[PDB]
């Protein structure tokens, strides 16, 4: 649907079907029929929630449940423009209920503010092209009105990548690609599917597995983030392991700038003809052109799944044991270390982690890999805690973006973010990260400590991607938004002095646009300067992500 | 050594000390004691080399005897630069034969000119520094005095890449990086060898060797190919199933721009930071600057290696088995498909002999996961109609690889031109690719009059999801042929659009060079040719970085 709104939330994550509620049995309970935790009562959640934040449930805080018109900027759009725009019929609106949606991505802030401010600037007009050529006729129209683009898909960003500068005063585009969604072809030789960019990945499988195949990139935005969007980010799944992240899944695509159309002549699986003008477009976030079609690996859907679970007497040799994995290169389909207080949270001794598995492939390898990573465990204190058990544990993946919904109905302010360190680097970048987030929200006038947890979510050869989960009770602080930014940007502070990446998949958008130029050195920044200011010497993509 | 034509050879491959000839008896045989097949004969290696190019092994070509000093250019250099150099301690030369040395790499045609002409330009200069800080100085003084700077490694380049542009006029610096060749750290908790970008991939393999650890990079050129060059060039080896190619092996990187030293601040394993600057570095083949240091993923040297091969009734069932094993994911270490005249050849050293086709395969990890693996690739392959031909056959099937560059050079002894070039295709491209290049080329050679058919072989190299690298060796008599150079650059051209025209790509893993340049804008798109441009532009305003590959 071009009318987002119609299904899913203007201000939260999600269906509009689908949120936390407290039922009958004042349990907490997930409405609709969508997920498998939907209608399941959860009898310890509103205990946890009380103990862990410190607060009743007796005063939920009021919010905006529809767009305030009166608040939202006027639509300014040139006529001449328009009626061009008008003789495409390219579809397109200036209704403020499709242009406030698409003015933001998933970022706390963003979404804090929908709920109780509005956006300082948004875009003026919103383009649903159905393919290439309808994007073409669009950058076309765009130079000659000195129009300004911001390509939107899932609208899943946590950077600030859909974002609209404040002081853009051009005509911004949203061009959204909902509407190109088509597999164009599945070529069953060669083992790719020729996709159009907009296609959501829950789409994208739902199609391929009717043939049998899959392309088993699962990040956990799935049900909305789109091949663009993946491209654009640089993102990351679940089973990268087996399937590889997007750098490993493209083979080819095809982009519109204003200079022209990119494309390689060939689809041959690897070449040496210079730098691969692939990695100049694979993380460049809407600046640089629209990513129209991409040429994506796909797999014989798997023959067999099985999860497990094993307990460790700490995090630490936790961490040594997927040290140990990655060091055998026999990483499972998925593999995730949890600390002690989200094994805590699963429970509903003080030292404990957890580690969920999913193998998945041939039964006969499964079985094998399976035996061969339980005897690797045993020899860090890590003890088989069972199949069920580790299924439990990928239960909450795709429910975990309502949950944040959820609290802040009730003043929590909760937030995730990600690195990549080295793996000498993990144990003392969990440790002092999760102390900077304390000493932080003590300071800033935070009455509990926060809920600050980590967990190990990626192995790679040279080191693993580690997820940190921030949540705190505001009630009463005075500029609760300030707090969680200053907060945020210190955590992020120490995982760079810690030996972490700016953003193992996330991104840069311009939340961490501050610490680019330092992480990839001056003259890597200029690079990246020299290819913007070539391809789109007039910024028209002007969302100014990264530089 | 800094005189490197003391160990290795003026105007061929490899060291001095290695060479084919006729021995007592009248068989080839390699000279010296370098490689397994040195000091062994070879009774009907001279039979087949008659046979198969028409030819009698007695008129030797008369090649040049050596590098002549007067032959050459003369050095020109700005004294104040000169002055300036000294007070370094850079070691430097400005002798024709270091020149000579440096002014190409091992194209067909370099090696031929090598041989009975001379380059119309060379190095003005070749400087060897030692480490990061000597490099900085250097590019430093060529952005002051107005000096091209072209990088050498190893010289194995064979796309033009090191050949110095004739009409250049200014000062040519060769950068010579093999005097920059520390391991600098062994990483055992990240498993990473941090580097200096001159060490070759044999003294890299050697020293790690010595700690338990191998990157497990092999290229064919790996006594003499380095760190900077691979990463250059996009270099691909022969085990990179197992442990990557250059893109999958590097974790960091340092290179010395005129605009500054270009490094991320993290070595993590993986970032999303935008695009990824070290894909503007890899296969930028030395336009952009030098690549002094990198940090390279290690591993534990494996626990047990196994050959093996098979025969398949022909080409087109190999093929079948080969995408039914990537479609598995089940490639072992190494697998290599030879086509029918390839099996013959290695024969002459109820299926049919003349369809028939082989593939070798190296196999290398745990023993146990090895047994598993060589179960599974057996296995299908007999569902291709497959038959395991034994170990040891296998292992001859890899005893030749440090050796065809030197069988190069013996065929330039007796009117034997002979080059190999590769590409890459999707799987549904790859048996019509090779059927048509290798027609391509018979039909191009007896067009332009040559009298016997060429060698036209090729050969499936590697695997991927998405398709397959594939060899090509072409060979030809030359004896008459008024200008066969000029035949063997056409025929070479040919080959390259056929291959374009039949879904490959115009390189796997040599690159571009100058080579290959003339292609480059179709292959990328103009707009990508303009970013490539772009960077260039920024980096490198005023060219020092000049030799001209690529763009
Ligand atoms: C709850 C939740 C879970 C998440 N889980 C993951 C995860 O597991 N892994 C992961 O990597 N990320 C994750 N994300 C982040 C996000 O889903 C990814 O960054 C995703 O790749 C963005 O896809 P999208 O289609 O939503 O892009 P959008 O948000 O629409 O856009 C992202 C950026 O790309 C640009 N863009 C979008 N489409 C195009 C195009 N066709 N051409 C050019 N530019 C374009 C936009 O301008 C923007 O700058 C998660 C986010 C949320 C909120
Ligand atoms: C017999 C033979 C076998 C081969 N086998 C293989 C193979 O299996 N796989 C494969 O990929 N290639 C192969 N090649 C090609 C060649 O060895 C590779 O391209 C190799 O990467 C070149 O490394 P080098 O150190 O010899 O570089 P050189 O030839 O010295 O230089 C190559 C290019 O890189 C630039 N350069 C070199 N060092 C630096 C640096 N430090 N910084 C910046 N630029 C630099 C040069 O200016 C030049 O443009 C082979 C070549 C031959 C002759
Ligand atoms: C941006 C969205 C993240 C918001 C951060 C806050 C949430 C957060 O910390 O999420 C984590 C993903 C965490 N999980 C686990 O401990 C966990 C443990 C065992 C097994 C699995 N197995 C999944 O299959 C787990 O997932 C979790 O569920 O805690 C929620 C309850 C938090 O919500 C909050 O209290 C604050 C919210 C209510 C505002
Ligand atoms: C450097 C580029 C060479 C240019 C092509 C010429 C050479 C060429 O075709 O090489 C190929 C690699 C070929 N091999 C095989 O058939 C082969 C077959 C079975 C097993 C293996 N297993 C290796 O362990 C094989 O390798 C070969 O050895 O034929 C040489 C003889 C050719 O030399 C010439 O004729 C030029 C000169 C001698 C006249």
């Amino acid at each position: 649907p071009k009318k987002r709104q119609e299904l899913m939330k203007w201000n939260g994550w999600g269906y509009n079907d689908s949120k936390f509620f407290l039922n009958k049995k004042g349990q907490l309970e997930l409405t609709g029929k969508r997920y498998p935790l939907s209608g399941v009562a959860l009898p310890t959640f509103k205990d946890w929630i009380q103990n862990t934040f410190g607060i009743n449930l007796d005063h939920k805080t009021t919010s905006k449940a529809s767009l305030n018109p009166s608040d939202t900027p006027p639509s300014i759009v040139n006529e001449d423009f328009l009626h061009e725009l008008k003789k495409t019929n390219i579809s397109y609106s200036q209704e403020a209920d499709d242009r406030v949606f698409r003015a933001h991505g998933h970022c706390l802030h963003e979404i804090f503010l929908l709920r109780e401010g509005m956006f300082e600037r948004i875009p003026d007009i919103v383009l649903w092209p159905t393919c290439h050529d309808d994007v073409v006729k669009i950058v076309n129209l765009a130079c000659k009105y000195n129009l300004c683009i911001i390509p939107i898909g899932g609208g899943t960003s946590v950077s600030y990548g859909l974002m609209c500068p404040a002081d853009e005063t051009r005509t911004i585009i949203s061009l959204d690609t909902s509407q190109m969604n088509r597999i164009l072809w599945v070529d069953e030789n060669n083992l790719t599917a020729h996709v159009e960019a907009g296609i959501t990945g829950q789409e994208l499988e739902r199609q391929l597995k009717e043939s049998g195949y899959c392309t088993g990139h699962e990040p956990d935005s799935l049900e909305f983030s789109t091949v663009g969007g993946w491209i654009s980010t640089r993102a990351s799944g679940m089973k990268k392991n087996i399937y590889g992240n997007i750098e490993d899944l493209v083979v080819h695509m095809k982009v519109v700038t204003p200079r022209g159309v990119i494309e390689k002549s060939c689809q041959g699986p690897r070449m040496s003809t210079g730098p691969d003008i692939h990695h100049f477009i694979m993380g460049s976030e809407g600046t640089l052109g629209v990513i129209t079609e991409a040429t994506i690996k796909i797999r014989p859907t798997p023959e067999y799944q099985k999860y497990g679970s094993v307990a460790f007497p700490n995090f630490e040799q936790g961490v040594a044991c997927l040290r140990e994995i990655a060091k055998q290169r026999c990483a499972p389909a998925s593999i995730r270390l949890m600390d002690n207080q989200q094994f805590q949270f699963g429970h509903a001794p003080n030292q404990l982690s957890v580690a969920t598995l999913l193998f998945e492939g041939d039964r006969e390898k499964v079985l094998q890999h399976e035996k061969q990573v339980y005897d690797i465990a045993a020899k860090f204190g890590g003890l088989a805690a069972g199949e069920d058990n580790g299924q439990r544990g990928y239960l909450l993946t795709y429910v975990i973006a309502y949950m944040r919904d959820l609290g802040l109905e009730y003043y929590i302010i909760g937030e995730s973010f990600e690195t990549s360190a080295p793996w000498d680097r993990v144990v003392d970048l969990c440790r002092n990260v999760k102390e900077r987030i304390r000493r932080e929200c003590k300071e800033k006038g935070v009455q509990f400590p926060p809920l600050s947890t980590c967990r190990v979510t990626q192995t790679y050869d040279a080191g693993a991607c580690i997820y940190f989960y921030f949540a705190f009770n505001y009630r009463g602080i005075s500029d609760p938004l300030a707090v969680f930014e200053q907060t945020e940007a210190a955590a992020r502070e120490e995982i760079l002095a810690n030996g972490g990446s700016l953003s193992h998949h996330h991104g840069v958008g311009k939340l961490r646009k501050q610490w680019l130029k330092e992480s990839i050195s001056d003259v890597g920044f200029g690079m990246l300067k020299s290819v913007k200011d070539y391809v789109d010497p007039t910024n028209i993509f002007g969302n100014r992500n990264l530089l």
